[PDB]
């Protein structure tokens, strides 16, 4: 209910900062969040690729 971005994955988020990976949907972070802006969404199922590219989880290697 907040697709105000362009390319897939990168979607609007009210709290940026840290995210998830192909091994940790949620990464610990004493900080809080980055200002509202287009970015990845771990709470949805998106992870960060070694190429620093946010991609769905099913888009991971074997």
């Amino acid at each position: 209910e907040a697709e105000k971005c362009t390319k897939p994955n990168e979607q609007w988020t009210k709290c940026g900062g840290c995210e998830g990976t192909c091994a940790q949907k949620i990464v610990p972070c004493t900080r809080e969040c980055k200002p509202p802006r287009c970015e990845c969404i771990a709470s949805a199922g998106f992870v960060r690729d070694a190429q620093g590219n946010c991609i769905k989880f099913e888009d991971c290697p074997k």
